[PDB]
């Protein structure tokens, strides 16, 4: 067990890798979780407490832009890079209170939307400029719908602006550039990033989409391959990210953390729990009445008490933590701590 | 006109006072919102960009404390600090981009609650150790139940650690000596503050219980002038709490009488519900996660069920409410 595993917060640098190597080792992938709010933060940090394990947030450039505000216009990528940067102080200042180690990290970053990942960039080196430490521990770059060649031309030109704050990247390729992804593209990812720094995940293309049938098995190609190509003892010598894989089977996730992955992304299955505890406060209709609560008193007695957000927010929260609660356990992520 | 009503972002020190002399000069109270998370943060801080005026966003004890999470223990204050700390960071660091000027105050703060006062606190003169500007903008102490004497007494003792970091203070003061609020006893208030920093605010009891007669907000005026001997007819910076349903004459006749802040909480609790609420309507497209209505049981709810779709609709009913407030106060458009 190394140091983060004690630790309390969003975590960086090394510490990130220990995390993910440790991950590896005893052989738990961890959820990243979508946020847009500081109640769904709240949600997603409360069940990774309550379940004695680490946790990946992570904002989309959407969540981002929600963190802001809907209101302030996105022409420039400003709604993300504001949204995204409160956020990232929001979380950084609570995260603590709750016991675990959290990863501060964003979503799918494509070249149309490579703005964003500046600001974000522009803040982490000017806030390593005064901290010692970058504003989120990891980020994302999606690139995949470019060329292989260029997509890690701009996700290495990056990579050594960001391994100077020890920052981790991610990046998804697929079968474009030069189906699933061959385990050769995966090493050559590999092989242009690693002399960076060794702070990097990859998402290939495996049968996962976001007619083709999900083939996790072929992660453990591109790993026989890069340890052949390496020759080490390393059963699992690349940091691998399970994108869409909502829904698969228990075993299906197995044979994905077994061929190390270390990160799958859950999202749009929070979003439905989050409303579904809100929504059964469909069952306080008519106690949703200003001031008049029909059940004791017609129009004089008073419903402060029923229709206080911290009241029916929460109970969305509540079901929001639970089915987080649910993938902490099946990915084997659950009392890690 | 000062600097304030031009900067983005929130607000300290001297620019805080300036901003409450302009209110009571050009005859204006700036709306005091009660937020609990960045939704509803979202919500104040755009019905305000949106109508051209200032706002004060507040976070009350268990408002605070939800912005860590209902989870978090809190018997010993600790959920109230994190919670405040975490929102002060975020209301900090998005207010910019919505190009309002922002004060960062907390809410009644009992008694029994001062271990939240003092976590606050602790925060505040580190961040000021840091950066020479505090974290919360502004804070309040309602001390009312306390006989006046000791009410008094303890706001100097927090002030003039909070002096030292040009913070500013509110206090409340009730009816329980040491009916209605009499004259004298807020100008006790005044003669044992002032003596420490000028930046203190005010909230008398004149008929609000948490019916109106705001003319006697004016008495307290009338009254200090006299004391002091100055021109202003406002020297006093007076603070209206539980204003939620009073008619626009009495906002009027109290912003006559010189106060510079309205508190709102459950107008838009209720606000901020309604929109939410009334997606009752497409309860058939979201009981599911793939029930559709137009057809089977083989579409897509993912559009309907995100709730980015749908706590939207409850920040713009919130928004509209602020937005009727601030226009009411006479607070749209002053920049
Ligand atoms: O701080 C004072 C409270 O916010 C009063 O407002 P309310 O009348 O909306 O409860
Ligand atoms: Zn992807
Ligand atoms: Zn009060």
């Amino acid at each position: 067990p190394p140091a983060v595993l004690s630790k309390s917060g969003v975590i960086y640098g090394k510490d990130v890798k220990d995390l993910f190597d440790y991950a590896q080792e005893k052989g738990f992938a961890i959820p990243a979780i979508n946020v847009t709010s500081s109640s769904t933060v709240v949600a997603a940090l409360e069940a990774a407490r309550d379940n004695k394990a680490p946790i990946i947030l992570q904002t989309s450039q959407g969540g981002a832009a929600y963190f802001a505000g809907k209101g302030v216009d996105n022409k420039d990528q400003a709604a993300s890079i504001a949204g995204s940067i409160a956020a990232a102080h929001y979380i950084r200042a609570i995260a603590p209170t709750y016991g675990i180690p959290v990863v501060l990290h964003t979503d799918h970053c494509a070249k149309k939307l490579l703005p964003w990942f500046d600001g974000m960039l522009k803040a982490d080196e000017e806030f390593f400029a005064k901290t010692g430490t970058p504003l989120f521990s990891s980020h994302m770059l999606d690139l995949s719908e470019e060329t292989d060649d260029e997509n890690i031309a701009t996700c290495a030109k990056y990579f050594e602006r960001m391994a100077k704050m020890g920052q981790w990247l991610e990046m998804e390729i697929g079968i474009t550039g030069g189906l699933y992804t061959s385990p050769e593209t995966v090493f050559a990812v590999y092989e242009s990033l690693h002399k960076i720094s060794p702070n990097f995940s990859i998402a290939a293309a495996f049968g996962n989409v976001h007619n083709v049938q999900l083939r996790p098995e072929i992660l453990g190609d591109h790993q026989v391959y890069a340890k052949k190509q390496i020759g080490t003892d390393a059963k699992h010598p690349l940091y691998l990210v399970f994108h869409g894989g909502s829904g698969s089977t228990q075993e299906e996730f197995n044979t994905a953390i077994k061929n190390g992955v270390v990160k799958v992304n859950l999202d749009t299955d929070c979003q439905y729990a989050y409303l579904t505890g809100i929504r059964d406060y469909v069952t306080n209709k008519i106690e949703y009445l200003k001031a008049p609560v029909g059940n004791p008193e017609g129009a004089d007695k008073p419903n402060k008490k029923y229709f206080d957000p911290r009241v029916w927010v929460r109970e969305g929260e509540k079901t929001m933590s639970k089915r987080i609660a649910e993938a902490l356990d099946i990915f084997h992520t659950k009392g890690q701590l």
